[PDB]
């Protein structure tokens, strides 16, 4: 068993990905080589990759896509890339064509969890509560059924880029133009205030298992929630996970306001440093970091 | 401008991909090259690709993916692959990484439109009428909130393979078993009877224009126009669905008409393209000649 870890990426989460890679490389219980996608889209192999890792950021790459990589030398690929060209299903589509088993959600799941509008339409139809929202498409004026404040976001970007809180309708047009700077589609959802952010990890292929619930405020593991609400969080996370057909893992984020839960999004490739929420959550669930990585690889083969 | 046409594929529609590719080449108003993906997954380039088109099939190829192809000499890529590794977003995803403009639906819309279960969830949520249904995954006992008869089918496949009609609830298990032979997930929906199958094509990015409506008819063929009394309603539903799903380039949308009630069945992101295929013909009757259709499709990939 030899594993290929791909880190970096052209997205803003480029340095975070390399951090996660540092953590995975030191604990994965399998011979593993690193491949880095520089911020310019080019790749770095072997030594140059490890050198880039130490630098904690690789602005320039050597080989343009597709790289002269010896794919036959690996049994499983672990795409530890965040955001665009990472969790959207493109790298996965590539790996599919290479006939390479890999860690994480497949093309459909990735592309779908990544779209804030489509995933919401699917989850709402299945009975999973989501914040009231409306989709706005580049070129056609907005129609918002509820009143401000809103939160405007690009539908398929990530890393909070292009996101803004709108207090009045008069500021809506400018918020959409900002979001459209990154996407052809945007979402306008009700701004919850005050609100609490809860996060829960899921592991498995389609029918997964939830880890304990966490809260972002500093990460509070576990979250100070009453018995019933904690159960619903895990329950809703497993339901949405199954409906979307996610494979491998996912960190599901929820908002809690007025005692009500709303599933915000499913992150198919969450931060993976030994101190990130997903790993810490499962550590709390009795699954050590090395074992977590072992399971992901095992899941990729089934 | 230089276009790159990719045809064949590892799916069971390999032969038909080549046929529509033959038609495309005969009329595409741009210098165009052909690249073929054999049934064994290896790519055939240059004259070998055209030689392959000749035989109407390419069992084996020369270059294993990724092919040593000069993508830089092409402005637009036209993927004419069907089903798996065709319209499921995989090829699309690869093209997105090569930073190459391409015809048709993007990664998400393609993956989404190929999943009967997922696209029906989105459409129903959006108000678009669909046949009642439930998803059944391999591993969980089937629970159907309605009585038979009903059709059982693989959620993600090609040429209606693995589809069956169930009259007795005691025949559901065998139907699901058949369906699970092509996918890990299946759809169980209310069987419409009698039913008429309509189809309308769509061109454009997100906000498209509908073609006239045609009606399918199998002999013991498509009727353009369709003997409807409704065509408007079908076109509105098609464009609405097209928009919500965020489809780009094109799509043939199939509907079921029963008891005066319309039901959108599915959106095909990569319809057959022979001069006589349902998509090209529908648009022809809509004033969009075959060469024009191709021209626009290629230009749309750039906008
Ligand atoms: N509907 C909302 N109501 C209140 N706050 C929100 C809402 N949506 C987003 N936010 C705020 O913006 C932040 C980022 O939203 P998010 O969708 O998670 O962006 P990203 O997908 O990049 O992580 C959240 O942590 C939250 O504080
Ligand atoms: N709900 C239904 N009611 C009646 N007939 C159906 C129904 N679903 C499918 N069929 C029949 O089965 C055939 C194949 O189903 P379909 O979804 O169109 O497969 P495909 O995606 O290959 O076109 C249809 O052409 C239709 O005649």
């Amino acid at each position: 068993m030899r594993v290929l870890l791909i880190a970096g990426g052209v997205s803003p989460e480029h340095e975070v990905s390399l951090l996660s890679a540092e953590g995975v490389l030191r604990h994965i219980p399998f011979p593993t080589d690193l491949a880095v996608i520089a911020q310019d889209g080019r790749w770095l192999l072997g030594e140059k990759a490890l050198t880039a890792l130490e630098a904690k950021a690789a602005p320039e790459g050597e080989h343009p896509f597709p790289p002269p990589l010896s794919w036959e030398r690996y049994d499983v690929v672990f795409p530890l890339l965040h955001g665009r060209f990472g969790e959207d299903g493109t790298v996965q589509g590539f790996l599919e064509l290479l006939g390479k088993p890999y860690v994480g959600a497949g093309v459909a799941a990735s592309a779908l969890c990544m779209d804030k509008d489509l995933s919401k339409r699917v989850l709402a139809q299945a009975g999973v509560p989501v914040v009231p929202w409306v989709a706005v498409r580049k070129g056609e004026p907005p129609v918002v059924p509820f009143d401000p404040p809103f939160f405007v976001k690009p539908a398929n970007t990530g890393s909070s880029v292009g996101i803004s809180r709108v207090e009045r309708f008069q500021d809506l047009e400018a918020a959409l133009a900002l979001a459209f700077r990154y996407d052809e589609k945007a979402v306008v959802e009700k701004a919850l205030s005050p609100v609490r952010e809860l996060e829960v990890g899921v592991l498995g292929n389609v029918f997964g298992e939830a880890s304990p619930v966490g809260e972002v405020r500093e990460l509070l593991i576990p979250a100070p929630l009453d018995p019933g609400t904690q159960e619903t969080v895990q329950e809703l996370a497993l339901k949405a996970y199954k409906v979307l057909g996610v494979r491998g893992m996912a960190r599901v984020d929820f908002f809690l306001a007025e005692g009500e839960l709303y599933l915000n999004e499913l992150n198919t490739i969450p931060g993976f440093t030994p101190t990130s929420m997903y790993p810490r959550l499962f550590e709390a669930g009795g699954v050590a970091y090395p074992e977590l990585l072992r399971r992901l690889v095992e899941l990729a083969l089934t």
